[PDB]
């Protein structure tokens, strides 16, 4: 169960990761969406 | 442990809901911005 714990929290901080890079583009594409939409 | 594996897995599968969400929502609006450049 320790192994089990220990690539568990491996894999959530690597996901976490993850969503902070998408929330990053997410973010990105919406300005450059803004910015678009103007004309 | 036991219950540190059960909140770790809650949080995780939360984490592959909001990726699977934002990567949708991500396709969409890069389809969207595609086709309104292209006028």
């Amino acid at each position: 169960i320790e192994s089990d714990l220990e690539r568990a929290e491996e894999r959530a901080e690597l996901s976490e990761g993850k969503c902070a890079e998408l929330e990053e583009e997410l973010k990105t594409v919406t300005n450059n969406l803004k910015s678009l939409e103007a004309q």
